[PDB]
Parts: structure tokens; C-alpha cells; sequence
């Protein structure tokens, strides 16, 4: 068994949604390789919270996990909690009837006021799922032995639908060979260790660093020392507080950011680090690379992933990288 599903980005690629059949209802979930919970909007929510969102409707065979509960919080003061159900979930043709579904009956603003987003599908390691009293398996993990190969690949596109492959690699999605690196699951994430980086045509930095691959995150969050070195090559850039991070003229084209992985160069086009205007029709533009200060962890998000074909292989574990076709 294998399958592929299409993912379309919101506005300026701020969150990629993917159709997923949960129960009998079809929802549009956000695939996050940074978390391990699968939660959706439930009927138990306030009507004014439901508005703008498809809600989860149990199957006739589903079974409510009595006594269990789940609660999660993310990067910002963004929470969600609720009950747990054992229903059927279908993603790109791969089906399972023992997937745990986390129904939310209480959530934060960010979620409620994000019409269209109907919840999340976590693809990190199951060890960090938050269900209680017994943690549950992610979807991938749950269908792992139904897949021709125990892996999945992602191909995110800029301002265009990408794709999530389950259990197989589509050779038409990348050019040249796949380079593999050992994944560090120590914190429950798909971590890895780049050997260095390179700003524009500069000379690569032998000094490596530890990073996680988080599809659920829009930007590239690195250590301040690196950010500062980067924007030093962007004319007119400034640490505009009361705006989030660094900004510069939209007309400016920033240099590429290369991430060295063994002998492979994962080059993020400068064009993608010119994220978007701080305001409608604004003159200045927000950068794709900001500071990870406050998380203490380096994250390579959608901006980095928009140029790679990434393979998440449970065997090792390991991550594979290839220049997107
Ligand atoms: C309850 O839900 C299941 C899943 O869609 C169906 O197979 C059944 O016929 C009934 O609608
Ligand atoms: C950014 O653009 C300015 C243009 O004034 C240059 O002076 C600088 O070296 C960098 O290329
Ligand atoms: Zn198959
Ligand atoms: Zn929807
Ligand atoms: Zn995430
Ligand atoms: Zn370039």
C-alpha cells in the first residue's frame, strides 16, 4: 500500500492544508512533522468557533476512548484540548481503522480565527503524542506496516500545491540523487546535523549546527549569530521590532542560503527568503530567516522545504534530501 495527497498553501504559504478523511467527514488538515498529535474541530465547540471550519463527524463504527484526554500547546500561547476517538482515517488512499482522533472542545484564538484550517496531523515520533493516559501512535506510525516502505516524502511548493507521499518515493519529484543523513529522534522530532552553511557566494561554514525539519513552520529559525551574519549581506536590512524580525526593501533580492548536508548543498533561493510584505501593499518585506531566540532550537521550516524533496525514513532513522524537480 502507498498513496499521495495534494497540499495547497494559504495566502503567502503560511500554512499548507491537505484533505484527509476523518470518520465520514472530509477535513483539511495541516501536516506537521514537528508534532505527534492528530486533532480536529469537534461538534463540542462554540458555534462561533465552528464557523469557517469543517468539523469532525464520527463514523458508525468509531469508538470513544473513555477516560482519555489530550492537551497541547505550540510555539506561542496557542493551546487545544478535548477527547479521543478511535475512528477510520484515509490519507491519499492509505486507510486505517485504528487511528486515534483527538477531538477538540476548547482552543486558542489563533485556531478559531483561522478559517479553513480544520486541525493538525502530527508526523513526528509517537513518543511525544500527548494523549492520556496512554500515548497514541501517529497516523504514519499506525499505517507503517501497510506501506510498501516505512517512509513518507514531502514536496512543498511556493504559492502552489505540493504533495505528501506515503510509503514510496516518486522519482519525478526531484532531480539528481537523494542524499541521506542520520536523523536524531532524541527529542521526538526529525532532527539532523548539517555540517555547515553558506551565505550567497560566500565560503561555507565548517561549523555545523543541530536542526529539525518542521513542515508545520513557515520560516527558517536559526541562531542569532547566523541570522546577523546573513542580513549583513542584505542592504538596508533592520531588526524592526514591533514587527517580529528583520525587514528590507521588497525590491531587494536577498542572497541564497545554502545548507550543507554531507556533500550535498540544499540551496534556498534568495527569492524565498523575501517572505512577504509586513502589510498590504507595504514597501518593505519580511525576511524568511529570523531568530530562534525563545525556542533555543534551530528550525528549518517551509521556506527551506520549498526547495527540497525530503524523505523521512523510519529505518535508521534518516532524512533524505534532493533538489526539487
Ligand atoms: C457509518 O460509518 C461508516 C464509515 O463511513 C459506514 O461504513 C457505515 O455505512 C455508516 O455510514
Ligand atoms: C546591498 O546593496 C547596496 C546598494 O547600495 C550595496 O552597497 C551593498 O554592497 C549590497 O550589495
Ligand atoms: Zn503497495
Ligand atoms: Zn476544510
Ligand atoms: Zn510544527
Ligand atoms: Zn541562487
Amino acid at each position: 500500500s502507498k498513496g499521495s495527497a495534494v497540499t495547497t498553501p494559504q495566502n503567502n504559504d503560511e500554512e499548507y492544508l491537505t484533505p484527509v478523511t476523518v470518520g465520514k467527514s472530509t477535513l483539511h488538515l495541516d501536516f506537521d512533522t514537528g508534532s505527534a498529535d492528530l486533532w480536529v474541530f469537534s461538534d463540542e465547540l462554540p458555534s462561533s468557533e465552528q464557523t469557517g471550519h469543517d468539523l469532525y463527524t464520527p463514523s458508525s463504527s468509531a469508538t470513544k476512548l473513555s477516560g482519555y484526554s489530550w492537551d497541547i500547546s505550540y510555539g506561542d500561547g496557542s493551546s487545544a484540548s478535548g477527547d479521543v476517538y478511535r475512528d477510520t482515517v484515509t490519507v491519499g488512499g492509505v486507510t486505517t481503522n485504528k487511528q486515534a482522533v483527538e477531538a477538540a472542545s476548547k482552543i486558542s484564538s489563533e485556531f478559531v480565527q483561522d478559517t479553513a484550517n480544520d486541525g493538525l496531523l502530527g508526523l513526528a515520533f509517537s513518543s511525544i503524542n500527548t494523549v492520556q493516559p496512554k500515548a497514541q501512535t501517529t497516523f504514519f506510525d499506525t499505517v507503517k506496516s501497510q506501506l510498501d516502505s516505512p517512509l513518507f516524502a514531502v514536496q512543498l511548493k511556493h504559492d502552489a500545491p505540493g504533495v505528501y507521499d506515503f510509503g514510496y518515493i516518486d522519482d519525478s519529484k526531484y532531480t539528481g540523487s537523494i542524499t541521506y543523513t542520520d536523523a536524531d529522534s532524541s527529542q521526538g522530532y526529525w532532527g539532523f546535523s548539517t555540517d555547515g552553511y553558506s551565505i550567497g557566494d560566500g565560503s561555507s561554514s565548517s561549523s555545523g549546527f543541530s536542526a529539525i525539519a518542521d513542515t508545520g513552520t513557515t520560516l527558517i529559525l536559526l541562531d542569532d549569530e547566523i541570522v546577523s551574519a546573513y542580513y549583513e549581506q542584505v542592504s538596508g536590512a533592520q531588526e524592526s521590532y514591533e514587527a517580529g524580525g528583520y525587514v528590507f526593501s521588497c525590491s531587494t533580492d536577498l542572497p541564497d542560503f545554502t545548507v550543507v548536508i554531507g556533500d550535498y548543498k540544499a540551496v534556498v533561493p534568495g527569492k524565498y527568503i523575501n517572505y512577504a510584505p509586513v502589510s498590504t501593499g507595504s514597501s518593505t518585506c519580511y525576511g524568511g530567516i529570523q531568530s530562534n531566540s525563545g525556542l533555543g532550537l534551530s528550525i528549518l521550516g517551509d521556506v527551506f522545504l520549498k526547495s527540497q524533496y525530503v524523505v523521512f525514513n523510519s529505518e535508521g532513522p534518516k532524512l533524505g534530501f534532493a533538489a526539487q524537480a
